[PDB]
C-alpha cells in the first residue's frame, strides 16, 4: 500500500521539530541524497495530507494552496560554491503553502504565499 512519493515530500519537507539554527545540519543531509534553498514545514504529516482532502483550494496543474496558514523555516545558501564549504541562513515564515496532490497524497512542495 506503501507511497513512495509522499516517503520523499515527508523526509524533504516534513519536520515539526525544525529549527532556524539547525540549517547546517539538515541541509549537509540532502547535500548527499550545494543545494539553494530547502522548505521545511513543522506539522504533523496526517494535517499537511489535509491540504488534499478538504483542507486545500485547488490552484491548478494538481496545484493546492492551504486554507489555513502553516509556520516554516527556510535553510538558503549565503556562502560557498560545493561542500563541505557551503553555508545556509536559516529564517522562519508563518503562510499558506502551496504543494501537488496525486489522490489523497501530497507529492510535491511548490513554494508558500501569503
Amino acid at each position: 500500500d506503501v507511497n513512495q512519493q509522499y516517503n520523499h515530500f515527508l523526509k524533504q519537507h516534513v519536520d515539526g521539530e525544525m529549527t532556524t539554527l539547525k540549517c547546517k545540519s539538515q541541509m549537509e543531509i540532502l547535500n548527499l541524497n550545494c543545494k539553494l534553498k530547502n522548505t521545511f514545514i513543522l506539522a504533523n504529516p496526517d494535517q499537511v495530507q489535509a491540504i488534499c482532502t478538504g483542507g486545500g483550494t485547488l490552484k491548478g496543474n494538481n496545484l493546492v494552496q492551504s486554507n489555513k496558514p502553516f509556520s516554516v523555516v527556510i535553510c538558503t545558501h549565503t556562502g560557498g560554491e560545493s561542500h563541505p564549504n557551503c553555508t545556509y541562513k536559516g529564517s522562519s515564515a508563518t503562510k499558506k503553502v502551496i504543494i501537488a496532490c496525486d489522490g489523497k497524497f501530497p507529492v510535491h512542495y511548490d513554494g508558500i504565499t501569503d
